[PDB]
């Protein structure tokens, strides 16, 4: 019988050496590719930072708070943000920031805490619930359907929603799956939210099991600058993968959480989207209200 | 042919999700082993202030920091100490305490920063050098032989030493691998730093290539206290892997890396060392001044 | 740092013991599902053996063998058959069916050999070239493409091509993918060359990478008849992919091997296929006769 | 959750295609080595039949087929063989010899079969039970103890005791592991019986689990030929695991399957054995009749 035997377990650090991939091609490419959502858009700004004043909304929960970039302007911004994340990888840049940030008093009032979608209601007390949960960047949409019927996709959605004040507001948002779906290519670096300093190229695959279209999986090479011979770049790549949510199925998704009770809006890129509209945005943003 | 698609690529992350291997089974035991092992023993707190104490150290280096329980210590009694580590997973335990108490202003001044000790002088500011380093715990046995020689060794010990100022200490320690390597067990539980409530029982495998010790495996078994049917434990298995230091050689590895220029000492558990003496200790500490 | 120890290399074989996949799960309901699928349809041997004596065949290479059913009937039936195949685990069942047999004379003129359709040339002595050569079944779609740009499937149709001799029968089929990949679904047992007893389900997966369908993953659940409780069918599953031939590129594929100097005909089942008829066909069989 | 998708499950085959791992550079030199068990000893053909002349052997079982080596020769010696072994990459060799040799009568009738020692008993007919079962080369060792008793030897031992007739011979070997796990190193080439022409070299790895040695794991590396630029030889590598069955607990293994029924005497290389004679063996045959 073969046997195979690792020097540790997957999962287990030990204090003198590094964790276990986090020095290979892949996660090195990977740092870069989450530093360069840095440089935010003005309309992005300009669209979040207005529809919460026109709100009055006050604390505010990032459910997908990743880096911290989202949730900083809004501690700077003034507004009182609770932020988590599954993922330890990516708190830990936020972590970072708000230590390097703790003499200003905003940041030292900024609450990070590390929390699933699918166990959030004990995660994170409510309260009496938060003015508006955000949840943008297609940061949904990497959650697989492990179970094939989207149960997991209507139970993080659920508790997701559970989070909202009566009145309040959630932002939730999915790349154009309806365009990448029909082309077979996700174009790189059309994006709404942060300008991109990095040139990528992305292969698309997309993965169609009887009928339906459960996966898309992007290949991201990316031109790294400084890394060949007389200042010429190196290439190099990751992976990861993402549910493919159309916006009729995730429009159903989404006011099921709600259980119908709520007004729901749905932009375009920063704008508004007229079904047959002649632009295709690239992302499309739910705003939803609890109206109970 | 063959191919192989993954999700994403090993070691890149996503705000959805947890991490790669983070909530295995043995990341889970694993868990509650450096949790379960961090209350220290008066003979250990004793043994380490007094040393430092009577040769006069105020700033500190802890070198293998994990979750920081050796660097609470010391920052608690007043001591200016700065913890590095190369794990990640680990360090978020020190960085996290280091939180909850930033209102007491000896830990408003702990740096606690990533760095490995194959790299240690390009990613610390000794400056003028630190009074003391310490690498406790066993840790320095984590770092693995790769290329036969052993100059992954030579190389972080040489790191290590040159943090030292003229005149301050090295402690560094290895458990008793000879007496491991005749009898074939490392022994559980009887540990000279920190009080183990938790119940294991260990497999000791050694590895010998073209007649040398090269490394030796401990597989955890732990009794997990309510897993099962009505109260019962439930139980679970980590693993993780050792070099086997021997005293003669590890002496001569850590005299070289001062150049000599060294005054050194090995304390028995905490008590002194001498050959054939009937006491067999658990840890060798070794404790360095360095000359010049 | 992490490493990881087999106790043998992946490929190699000793005395003691069996190779390396051999009696997995998967390897077992593979082995159900190639044994109870080797038994022809009456259509099939009537068709493959009339086109083969209306053209006055006599010496015919089978270039894809597998466990020999379609070389055996023809071995049978008095033509001069050599069977060639690249894999070893398949071939075996072929080579155990002559010996058994090697007391009847045709039996004993039967030649089996290794060979791939990428060196095709360099393993099988053509001499003159044969009468027929037979890749039936639908073999051909085995072999992936993995530089992206089909030049393997150019190699091995073109070294396949050259083995038939001036006026001689190539006679290739594919599954009928431009169904496949409109319908999601590679429905269970319509087959048109052998009558299986076994029930199956199969669950297609389309691969579509920047907008090319690039492979059809189908896994196969095999009810195994006495493997449950009291007589109940137990269930096992295995895995295997193929490339999405349609009907059109393959065509073109096929007549660029023999440099255009060829006849081609496409047949619907058995019967002639012309576009848009009512039938549609589970195979398109191509027989090809090269005229120079 | 991380998936990760095989294009075809393990151990499955198909028809275009080669097997699984059966061009990896591990498994192109092991057919060198393999194929480099050719020239067999003159000492090994004399003790051999003479061995078995002296005692009528007639029909003979030999048990650790392999490439057909020791049966080729006995089949051409006039002995009634029947060959079994339980790798199929193995058996591929030893029936392509009986296919070529087919012809000559005493080749017609050789008889090989897949069998297993753990199921000999019901793998291969007893019959009355042959003269002598041979199991020669260190074949025997390939075979781990995965329970950790030795519960698998003494089951694998008692069936292939079990094919020896009464007044029977069993001739089986194993390396001399004493000396192996004393030296740390199994020296290359020292071989008793076929002249190696492959220069390999040898790095030894035991394994010790607790006090007890569980695994000694040969890395070959092998200079091939004609492999480099101007005529120079290449270099790859290629690993294989065994159980060390030092002499004493063999013995005891040994007329254990016998019930203690037995004649037992152990050779030296083709010499007798004196414990504490000053030549070293390099493998220790043991011959056993049947006294019962
Ligand atoms: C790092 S996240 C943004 C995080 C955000 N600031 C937050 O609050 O969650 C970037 C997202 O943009 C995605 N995206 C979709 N199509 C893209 C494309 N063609 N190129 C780059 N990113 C694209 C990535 O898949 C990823 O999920
Ligand atoms: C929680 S860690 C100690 C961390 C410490 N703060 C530092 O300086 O890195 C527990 C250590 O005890 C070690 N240990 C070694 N042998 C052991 C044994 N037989 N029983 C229990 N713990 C053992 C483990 O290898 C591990 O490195
Ligand atoms: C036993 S093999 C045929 C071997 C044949 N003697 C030859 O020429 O290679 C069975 C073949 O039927 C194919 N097949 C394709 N689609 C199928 C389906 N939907 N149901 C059953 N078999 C299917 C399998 O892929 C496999 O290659
Ligand atoms: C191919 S087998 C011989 C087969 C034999 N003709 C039969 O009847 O089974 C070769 C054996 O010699 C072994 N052996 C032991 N020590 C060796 C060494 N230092 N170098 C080479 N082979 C050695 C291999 O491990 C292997 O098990």
């Amino acid at each position: 019988v073969d046997s195979v035997y690792r020097t540790r377990s997957l999962g287990v650090a030990a204090e003198g050496i590094p964790d276990q991939y986090a020095d290979g091609e892949a996660a090195r490419v990977w740092q870069l590719y989450i530093g360069d959502t840095r440089s935010r858009t003005a309309e992005y700004k300009a669209w979040l930072l207005g529809l919460l004043r026109q709100h009055g909304c006050h604390r505010v929960l990032d459910v997908a708070c990743g880096t911290g970039v989202d949730s900083i302007m809004l501690v700077e911004e003034g507004f009182s943000v609770t932020s988590v994340d599954a993922s330890d990888k990516m708190l830990k840049y936020a972590l970072k920031e708000r230590w390097n940030r703790r003499k200003e008093p905003a940041f030292d009032k900024w609450v990070i805490e590390e929390a699933n979608w699918l166990t959030l209601d004990k995660d994170v007390p409510a309260g009496d619930g938060f003015d508006a949960v955000i949840c943008l960047g297609n940061s949904f949409a990497h959650l697989p359907d492990s179970k094939g019927d989207q149960s997991e996709h209507r139970l993080a959605l659920k508790n997701i929603a559970s989070m909202v004040r009566p009145g309040g507001l959630l932002v939730i948002d999915h790349r154009n799956y309806d365009y990448i779906l029909s082309t077979g290519c996700a174009p790189p670096g059309k994006n709404i939210y942060y300008k991109s300093d990095l040139t990528k190229d992305i292969t698309t695959s997309v993965l169609t099991v009887n009928n339906k279209a459960h996966m898309v999986t992007l290949d991201y090479t990316v031109q790294v600058p400084g890394a060949g011979r007389d200042g010429a770049p190196g290439f190099s790549k990751f992976r990861l993968s993402y549910y493919p949510h159309c916006l009729a199925s995730f429009t159903e998704l989404v006011q099921e959480a709600f259980g119908g009770r709520c007004q729901h809006s749905v932009l375009g890129d920063f704008k508004p989207y007229r079904p047959g509209q002649a632009y295709v945005p690239c992302y499309f943003i739910h705003v939803l209200k609890k109206t109970g």
